[PDB]
C-alpha cells in the first residue's frame, strides 16, 4: 500500500543531448574496490537449507559482474563457527566487493575483536550494521536501542569501511542526524515500497525510499548514499541516482533467480544494469554521478 | 465515502530514536483518576436487550486494563429510575474511571439537581454532554439548540468535571470558540470518518477527524482532547495523538467483542494499545505527550 | 466525466451554532413575487405528446411548494400561435412565478413587440433568453451569435425582468462580463456536471456549475444567481448557495415525477427542500443568504 | 501509463464570444505552401507491402483537404532508389505540402548532395530530421548522437526549409536550446502520450507532449511549432494550440484509414477539424492562432 515514491517523479528524457551510448561508464569505485556498475545485491538471510546455495549463485554472479555483494548477517557465525562454511563464498568470488553484515543492536553483546574476527572470517572488505527498531519491535525480539549510535561511535575507527542501514522501513533526516557525527564509510538508506525484511498492521509505518534519499542526501551531502527497497528497474535505479542517491542495492527480487542459478542472477542484474545504461544515456548524463538532478516531480 | 483524513498524513518513522520498547510510558492522567492507558470506551446505547450485557463487558474490561469508559445516555434514567440496573456498572468496575452521558439539548429540561442525580445514581466520575444537531435534525426529533451553551455556562462550575462531545460529525475551530470560556475539564472531538451515531443522502456534512483535531486544539490548546471517530488502530491512535490529541475513544468497533463477553473486549482493546506502543516508539515518543507532532502530511 | 465541481468543496459543519431547525427561512422574493423557497423548475421542451402533461404536472407542483418555474422556449409560440394550450398554464398555476424562456439567438428574428406578446400570451411574469453557441454549433443549427448582446442591450428596458441563461455548459467570467451593462433581474450560470441540453466527443468543453458560480459572482456581486446544471440534491444546493448562489434550479431529475403527476413532482421537491433546510441548519445559517462562505475547498 | 497531459487542461468555453461558427477560418500557411487547415499527416513508414498503397490513400485526402502531408523517412531511398514509386506521391497529390523524413543521426553518413537529392527525388517541398537517441538506444541500433547539431548547423541554409522532430517520446527545453540557434523552418515536438514509434520497460520515459508544447514555446517564441504525439482528436487539437502549437499532427490513428482508402482518411481528418472547428468557436477563437491562453489548469 505504500510505494517508494519513485513514481512521482519524472526522468528529463534529453532528445538532443548528444551523446553516445557507448559513452556511458557506470565504472563507480565504492568502499575501497572498484565496481563495474554502483549496483549491490543485497544483504539475504533466508533458510538454512538453501542458504549456502544462495550465497554462491549470487557471489558468482557478482564476480561476473563487476558488482559488490552484501551477506545476510553474521550474527549466527558469532556463536556458530560451524556455519561458516554458509558464507564462505570467496572460492567461487575470489575479487568481488563484499560486505559484512550485523544487527547494530549487536553491538552490546559483541566487541571490537568479535567484529574483527567476523569480517575476517567471511573475508569481507567492509561491515554493514543494520538497525531495525521496528521490525525487532513487531517481531517482541530485542527493542532495547539506547546508545547504540555511541556505542559505535567509540568503536568506529574500524580496520575497514563500515556502513549502516535500515532494511525496508528507511532512514529519516533525524536519523541521518544521529549519523553526522561518526565516521562512516557509506549508508544504505533501505526504505519503505519494496519489501520489509519485517514482513517477510503497523508495516505503514516507514519511510519511502525517495523520501528517505531526499531526507538523507540532505543531511549528509558529501557521505556515499546507497538507495534500496523497492528500487528494482534500472529506470527506478537512474531515479534514485538523480534524487541524489551513487549505488542502487536490489535484495528480494533476487531470490527467484538465486534459486536457479548464477547464469539467472547475472541475467537479471544484466537486464538492470543495461536498463540503467538506456536511462542514464536518455537523460543526458555520461555516469551515475551527472544523473544528479535530472529528475522533476510530477 | 468520507474518510477521518488520518490516511493523509505519515507518522515519522524514527530508526536511529535510540529507545527501548520497554521505555514508553502509556499512563495518563485524566478527569480525575488515573489511567494505564490515554483510551476511553466511546459511548453507546444500543438496545434494551442486550444494554446491560454489554454495558458489563466493556466496564470489567475497562477495569482490566486500567482504561476508561464512557456510558450511554442516562436520558432514560431520568424518566425511567428501573433502567437503574441496565447501567449499574460498578459492580463489575469499582476503580475504573467512568463518564456518564447526556444530551445538552436536555439542559432546558433538567437542572442541576438532576445532573447531581444523575452522576450519582451511575457512581460516575465526570458527566459527559453530547451535541448533535444534524442527527436530530435528520431525524426530525428535538432540534431547538438555543441558548444551550449558555444555559451550561451557567451551570457549569458542577461538583465533577464536565466534557462536551459531537457523535460521529465532529467539533468545527467555532465550535471550540463556542466553548473557549466555558470551564470544561475536556472535549471529544468525534469526528466523521468513523460511524455516526445518526447513520446507525445529508451524511456527507460533518468535520473530518483528523481535520476536527487540527481545528479544536488549534482554538484550545492548553484543554486535554480526545480524538474519536474512526481512530480504530494503535496507528490511527498515534497520529490522532501527533496532530494534537490526548486521548483516543473507540466506540463502534467494540460492539462485537462486548458480545462475546469482557475477555474479548479486553482483547480488542490490548491488540489496540501494544500497537499504539509500538507506533509511539517506532516514532522517537517515550509516551502519547511526546507523539505531539511527529506526523508529516502526504 | 466532467463534475459540477461541487464535491471539490465541504459544508462547514457547526455543532454549537446555536440554532433551532425551525428558525431556518427559506423564503426568497424574485423576479417580482415572494417564493417560499430559493427554487425554480429547470425549463424543459421534450416531445409534443406529453409536453402539456408534464408542463401541468410541474406548474401544479410549483404553486403547491410556492417555487418558480421556468416554461421551455416558446419559440414555436411565436410561429404557431396553435401550440399555445401546450404552455397555458396558469389554469393550474394562478399565482406561481412563470418566467418565458427563448434563445437569445431569437433576437435578429424578432422584435419587442413580439417578445411582449409572448410573455403576454404565456402569462409569465419575466423572460429568460438562453444562449447556447456550443449546443448550436455542434448540432449544425443556427451558429451566428454576433451583435446578440448589443441586440439585448438596446431592447432591454422591457415591462417585465429579464435574465440570461446556458444551458449545461456554463457562464465564464467573461462572459458575465459581456453582460455586465445590461439592466437584467438575474443570471442563471447553468453550468456542466448535470445535463447539456445539447447532449439530449465535445461535450467536454464547458465550465463546471461550482466553477461558473465563482467566476459569475465575481464579476456581479450585486446580480441575484440561480446555480443549475447538475444541482440535484439539497446538499449540493447548499453548496451553490455557499459559493455565491441565491436560488437553485433543477431540470432533468423533475422529469421521471413530471410524468407520474404533480404529487410525484412535488414530492421530489419537498425532499429536495427539507434536504436544503437541514443543510442550512447542519452550517449555522437561518436562510439562503446566510450560507454564503460557509463552505472550504478538499 | 503515460498521458499527453492534455487531460490536465480545460478549454476556456464562452457562451456570449459573440462569433458565428462561419467566422472561423483555419487557414495558415507553413513551410511556404498555404494549408486550409493546421494540420500534417505525421510520417510513417510501416511495411513495404502496404508501403505505397498507404502513402497514395493519404496524399490523395491530403490533396483534398488541403493538408499538410510528412513521408516516412526516406533513408531507404539514398540506398535502395527502386523504392523510388514506393513514395513517389505527386501523382495523386500534385499540389499538396509534402514533407521529405530523415533521421538527423544520417547526417554522419549523407552530405549535403544526397539531402537536395532527397527532397528532388520525392518531389518534395522541405525536409524533417527526426531525432531518437532513446528508441535508437533501445534498439541497440545507431545509438551515436554526437555532433549531430553542429553537422545540421554546418549545413542548414539549405534550398528549401528544414524542421525537427522527435518521434513519440519529445523534445524538452533544453532541446530546444540546442535548436536556438540553428536557422529552422518549424519544430515537431512529438511528445509522449499518443504511440512511440520505438514501442511499435524504459518505455515510460520521454515528455508528455503538453509538456513539450509548453517548454519548447518558451524557449523558441517565434518559431512556428508543431504538436503531435496522441493529439488525436479536434479538442485535445485546440488544446494544443492554446498552449502554444500552430501546428498539429496525427500519425497512428490514420493507418487504419489508409488501408481503407482515400475516402476514409479523408473522412477521418474531415471529423477532425471539423471538431477543431467547433473548439475554436466555442473557445471564442476565430482562426488557430486565436486559440492561445484560452485554456486553464485542472
Ligand atoms: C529474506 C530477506 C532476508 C534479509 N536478511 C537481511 C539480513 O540478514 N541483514 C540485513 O541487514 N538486511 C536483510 N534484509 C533486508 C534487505 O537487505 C534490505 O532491507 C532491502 O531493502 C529489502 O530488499 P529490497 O528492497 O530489494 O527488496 C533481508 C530481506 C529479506 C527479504
Ligand atoms: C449504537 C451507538 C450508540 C451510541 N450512543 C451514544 C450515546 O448514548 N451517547 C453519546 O454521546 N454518543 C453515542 N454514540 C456516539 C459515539 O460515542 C461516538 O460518536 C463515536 O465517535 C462513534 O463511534 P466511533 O467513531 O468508534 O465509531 C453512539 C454510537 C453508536 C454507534
Ligand atoms: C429535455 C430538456 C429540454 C430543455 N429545454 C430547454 C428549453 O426550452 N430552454 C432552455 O433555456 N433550456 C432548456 N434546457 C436546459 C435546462 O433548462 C438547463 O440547461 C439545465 O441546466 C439542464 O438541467 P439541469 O442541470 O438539472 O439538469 C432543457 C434541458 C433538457 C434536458
Ligand atoms: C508505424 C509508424 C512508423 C513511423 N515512421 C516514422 C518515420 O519514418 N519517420 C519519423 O520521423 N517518424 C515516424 N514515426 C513517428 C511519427 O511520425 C510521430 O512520432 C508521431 O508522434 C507518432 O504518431 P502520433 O502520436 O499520432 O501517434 C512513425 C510512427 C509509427 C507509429
Amino acid at each position: 500500500k505504500t510505494t517508494t515514491g519513485l513514481e512521482g517523479f519524472r526522468l528529463r528524457y534529453q532528445a538532443l543531448a548528444g551523446l553516445a551510448l557507448s559513452e556511458v561508464d557506470l565504472t563507480t569505485p565504492f568502499l575501497g574496490k572498484t565496481l563495474k556498475a554502483p549496483f549491490l545485491i543485497g544483504a539475504m538471510t533466508g533458510g538454512e537449507e538453501n542458504g549456502e546455495r544462495i550465497n554462491l549463485a549470487l557471489a558468482e554472479a557478482a564476480e561476473a559482474l563487476g558488482v559488490g555483494m552484501m551477506l545476510g548477517s553474521g550474527r549466527i557465525l558469532l556463536e556458530r563457527p560451524e556455519a561458516l562454511r554458509s558464507f564462505r563464498v570467496r572460492k567461487v568470488a575470489p575479487k568481488a566487493l563484499l560486505i559484512a553484515n550485523l544487527g547494530l543492536a549487536q553491538l552490546r553483546r559483541y566487541g571490537r575483536d568479535d567484529l574483527l574476527r567476523l569480517v575476517e572470517m567471511l573475508e569481507a572488505d567492509a561491515l554493514a550494521f543494520h538497525v531495525n527498531p521496528l521490525q525487532e519491535a513487531v517481531q517482541r525480539g530485542d527493542t532495547d536501542f539506547r546508545g547504540l549510535v555511541e556505542r559505535l561511535a567509540e568503536l568506529l575507527p574500524l580496520p575497514f569501511p563500515v556502513m549502516v542501514k535500515e532494511v525496508g522501513h528507511g532512514l529519516s533526516r533525524e536519523a541521518a542526524l544521529a549519523l553526522r557525527d561518526l565516521p562512516l564509510a557509506a549508508v544504505d538508506v533501505a526504505g519503505a515500497g519494496g519489501t520489509s525484511w519485517a514482513r517477510v498492521e503497523l508495516c505503514e509505518i516507514g519511510i519511502p525510499t525517495a523520501r528517505a534519499i531526499l531526507e538523507v542526501r540532505e543531511v549528509l551531502p558529501h557521505l556515499p548514499l546507497v538507495a534500496s527497497g523497492g528500487v528494482y528497474t534500472g529506470t527506478d535505479g537512474a531515479k534514485a541516482l538523480a534524487l541524489g542517491a551513487d549505488l542502487l542495492a536490489v535484495a528480494r527480487p533476487l531470490l527467484r533467480p538465486a534459486l536457479e542459478g548464477a547464469e539467472r542472477v547475472a541475467a537479471w542484474i544484466g537486464d538492470y544494469l543495461e536498463e540503467l545504461r538506456t536511462a542514464l544515456f536518455a537523460i543526458g548524463a555520461r555516469n551515475p554521478k551527472e544523473a544528479r538532478g535530472r529528475v522533476e516531480r510530477v
